[PDB]
This record gives C-alpha cells, structure tokens and sequence, in this order.
C-alpha cells in the first residue's frame, strides 16, 4: 500500500503499542465491553503464561529379565576388563561390580542435581519473574534457605564432590556423563528472551543396601517433590543416607581399587569444583526437546511401604541373587502406579502404539535414536496375584536408561495473590464430572501448549467412558511399534554401557 | 629362565594379582587352613594400616 | 571341541541376538560359567593342547 509508505509518520503514531511482557506476572486484559460485568464469570479477563515445567525422570539400567540384557553383557565386558588387569582380589562377581557403578551413577546424579540447585538461585533477571523462586520450587528446595545459606550450599556441594571422589567409576562409560548433563541444565523450549524453561529432576536414587548373603539390592531412595520447603539440612541428611551404607564397606573398598588399578587416575570420572563466579544459563537444545516432546510416563515408583491391592512385592528394585536367575541382574518393573491404590483410568489411553513426532523433513539415525530415548510403552498387564485387582499395572516391553514418571508445571495463580501454582500429571489427565474440573483442564491445556515441544498428552472423560488420542500439533510424524521401540532402546542402552 | 621367555602367556594368566589396596580400610587376609577357626584368637588375619601421625 | 567353546562366546552381532549364548547352549556349556571364567577356560584350553600335543 503506497499510502503506508507516503504516511509513516501518521502509521508510527497509530501502531505505537507496548510488546516485550515480562512473564511470571499475572496480567489482566480488561474489558472491551465496560458493561459486560453483569457476566462475571463468563468472561476471561485473566491471563497467566507458564515458564517452567520439570521432567521428573528414573535412571533404570533398561529391562533386564535374563543374562542376555545388555546390563549384563556390560556387567560381563566390565567384569572381564578389571579382573584381566587384576592380580589379587579375587572376591566379587560382575554383577556386585555393575551395583557398584550403578550406586556411582546415582550419588553422580545426586551431585549434578543440587548443583544445579545452588547455580540456579543466583538467576534473576527483568523479563521473567519466574527466575529463580519458580524453578527452586519446582526442584523443591526452599528459596529463603538457599538466600540464607548460599555459602553454605556452595562449600556443601563441594564436599559431596570431594567425598564422591572418593571410590572411582569409568570415564569411557557415557551413562554418568549423559545423566549428568540431563540432570544439570536449563533448556528453553525456544532461543527467545522471555522463553520457557525445561528442568529435569531425579524422582528417585538407588540406596544400595546391602544385607543378608543373597546379594545385593538397590532399594528405591525417595527425593524432594515440587511445593516441599526442604533445606540444606534435609539434603544432607539425604546424601548422608546415600552413603551411609557406602562407606564402610571392605568389598567397596576393594571393588574401588580394582576399578582405579584398571582405570588410570586419568581415566576416571571427575566431579568438577563449583565456585561463587559460576554462572548457570539456560540453553537451546533441540535434541533434549525432541526427546522431551517424545516422553511418555510410565508412574511413581512402587517402595515397600506402598500397599497395593493383589500386587505384593511388586516394588522397584534392582535384584541380585546368585542362585535366582543364574546370578544375573534382574530389573522388571511394573508401570502404571500413579500413587493411590485405585484404578486410574487415564493410564488405559497408554495401551494404543505411541506417535513419533519430528521437527524438519530429514532425520538422521542417530537423531531418530536421541528422539526416543525417554519413550515407554505398556505391552501386557501384571497378572495380579489373588482376586481384588483394585489398582492395575502394565509390563513394559522394555525401556531406556531413563523413565519419566510425571511433569511438573509451575505458573501463575489466576486468583489472589497470584502466587505460582503446583501441577503434576502424566502424559494422561483424567477428568470426572465436576463444576471446575473442565475449566481447569482447559487451564491445564493452554499451559502446556505454551512449551513449544510439549510431551503428547492423552485426554479422558469419565462422562463419556472416551480416552483421546495425542494432543499434539503434528508436524513429521510415524507411528512406532513395541518391537521398534524394543530394538532401539536395546541400541541405546548397550551404548550407553560400553568402555 | 627361558620357559618364562617362552610362556608368557601362561605366566600372565598366573599372575594376575590385585595390588593398590586402598589404605584406611580394614582388611581381613583370611584363613589359609579353613579348620583353624578352633583356634580363634590364635590367629591373627586382621590387617591395619596407619596412615597418618601427628607431633605435638 | 573346547577351543569352539571358547571362541564363540566372543562372537556379537546386532542382527543376530543367538550370538552367543544360543551357539553355547547349543554346543552344551554354560555361557554364565564361560564369562565368569574366561581365563581359567583359555588355561584349560593351552593346557589341553599342550598335552595333547606331546603324541
């Protein structure tokens, strides 16, 4: 139009409107109509933008039910290597050493997540109110305390490096560096200032426990959820816990002077030193959004203390028993537990074959493999033991290193004061008949679909007795099979334990 | 001695023998005679290291 | 028969999961046994051919 480009001065003057609002603020859009307040509640002045959602993922060595798992080929290399190099201790078998490296790999992602904690706590920038208190929350930690007790933060991550330089691990090995990376960054979900912010945090570690002749066994270790004012103290008293049955231990000892007598002091794992000018900024990854967007939750994991109904002994844990199984590692958990002993309907929307979703047209292997690695799907119910079934559980057909359990959004309160809200949910919500259920689905929809490679969601009714497909915007998409998603966390897997 | 010259292979698999014990552990040698537990405390399989000393 | 033994339970193959468990189940031995004593087999193996080689 000529006449835009013979009256800029007028067409300055008309468009001069306020862009760039900082997010973490309640915002009210007012009313168009000044006498549309006779419909109060029918009309939606408010607007709250989400900022930060957590993965809350499980590091798992990957479905092992026989000696042909790939933690046990691993267990067996790893085995071999150390006791082909060594000339003296001869008291341990592979499976006792792959314990070991696991309870290594735990206290590693013990480490990464409350660095993560003290580095995020110096953050704090105009654009977005949500830096740092929402992500603190959401990590569950206390910001007040963390305020307080910086220095106190910093000198205590830094003995947990110390004191976990301590025993030694392989460098060679990609799981420890994997998990730490995953567990020890900000991704936004685009490379723009007021982006979100995409957390992932360890739901679980694996106390290693050793009691009785029969082995060993990882017990599930639990961590802090979001809303859990835990402080400096609790943590301590967390990795004090991790370690307590990790230090004392002559068979430790020697399984840590094998592992360094194998491995030169230049080929372990070392934790680096955090310091008060260390700066943690968040970063664009593409590869950690593509796998996000193809994440599926599997549930909370199932402890000892958890009672469920015709289930007994179904809890997580890493098994090792010489005489059961041929002495190999077993790990064969039960999925579908979201926390109550009841049903939970949503989790039958899960038994249809998971959509692969992604971005561009050509997609290289090892691209396909990284888009894929926290996808899970059911493949047969758990026969439940007795004739009360009241909660339901689902085998998967095998799984990666890593299983998300559930997401947490943090956003902005719509009512007063506006302070942040607590959503945790698995790729499926369930919504019975209610006055606000359906809004606040509808809430909860707009939320996530503010994260640019939000995970699929998978939507139920109780009215309508009808789950629905994924809640997505689909862009390149297939449809993958169990056996597929079977192979390629085989792949997985066994790369990630290889020396 | 030239058959280890000539056997290395076999003086490998016989040597193999984990050194670098960590120190400030307790370390139990064991029993060679399995039947000595009848004497109990005339034994002495503990093994402690001392790894550091203050003058005052 | 036992150099066979041992030399297949190095074999790996992504396109072939039988590798080498179902070869050494097959072949009678256990392949558990086979990993946890690879040196003690190699042994066995050199002094089976060893002796065997004095005739």
């Amino acid at each position: 139009v000529a006449w835009y480009a013979r009256y800029p001065h007028i067409l300055e003057e008309a468009t001069r409107l306020p862009f760039a609002y900082p997010i973490g603020q309640y915002y009210d859009t007012g009313y168009s109509v000044a006498s549309a307040t006779e419909w109060s509640k029918y009309v939606d002045t408010s607007l709250t933008i989400p900022g930060v959602m957590c993965v809350n993922f499980t590091p798992t060595p990957g479905e092992s039910y026989n000696k042909n798992s790939p933690i046990n080929i691993a267990a067996q290399n790893v085995y071999t290597y150390v006791r082909h190099m060594n000339s003296g201790h001869a008291n341990y078998e592979q499976a006792d050493l792959m314990m070991y490296l696991l309870a290594m790999d735990s206290l590693y992602i013990f480490h990464s997540y409350v660095r993560k904690i003290l580095a995020i706590s110096k953050l704090y920038t105009p654009v977005n109110k949500y830096f740092p208190r929402a992500l603190l929350v959401a990590l569950g930690v206390d910001p007040e305390d963390v305020f307080a007790n910086q220095a106190q933060w910093e000198y205590f991550v830094n003995m947990v490096a110390y004191r976990a330089g301590a025993f030694a691990a392989p460098a060679s090995m990609t799981y420890y560096e994997r998990h730490a990376w995953m567990s020890n960054g900000l991704y936004v979900d685009q490379d723009v200032t007021r982006a979100q912010i995409y957390m992932f945090k360890p739901t679980m570690l694996w106390k290693y426990e050793n009691l009785g002749t029969t082995g060993t066994k990882l017990v599930p270790l639990m961590m802090p959820k979001a809303g859990d004012n835990r402080k400096l103290v609790d943590f301590q008293v967390l990795f004090n816990n991790l370690v307590s049955t990790m230090l004392g231990d002559e068979d430790f000892g020697i399984m840590s002077g094998d592992v360094f007598k194998a491995f030169g002091a230049d080929g372990l794992v070392k934790l680096l030193a955090v310091d008060s000018t260390t700066m943690t900024l968040p970063t664009y990854d593409p590869l950690i959004l593509a796998q996000i967007h193809s994440a599926r939750a599997v549930g909370a994991p199932i402890l000892e203390t958890s009672t469920l109904t015709g289930f007994p002994g179904r809890q997580w844990q890493i098994t090792q028993n010489p005489d059961v199984n041929n002495g190999a590692i077993i790990f064969h958990p039960s999925f579908g537990y979201d926390g109550q002993d009841h049903e939970e309907l949503s989790f039958r929307a899960m038994c249809s074959n998971m959509i692969l979703n992604l971005p561009g047209e050509a997609h290289s292997a090892e691209m396909i493999i990284e888009a894929t690695r926290l996808a899970t799907m059911f493949q047969v119910k758990a026969v439940p033991a007795g004739d009360t079934s009241k909660p339901v559980l689902y085998l998967p057909n095998g799984f990666g290193t890593e299983v998300v359990n559930d997401y947490t959004m943090i956003s902005v309160d719509k009512a007063t004061p506006h302070d942040l809200t607590i959503h945790t949910f698995f790729n499926n919500i369930l919504v019975p008949n209610a006055k606000e259920n359906y809004v606040a689905n509808l809430e909860l929809l707009n939320n996530i679909i503010q994260f640019d490679w939000a995970p699929q969601l998978y939507l139920t009714y109780g009215i309508a007795q009808e789950s629905f497909g994924p809640f997505a915007q689909l862009n390149d998409w297939t449809i993958l099979t169990g056996e597929t998603l079977a192979r390629m966390h085989e792949v997985c897997v066994t790369s990630m334990f290889d020396v």
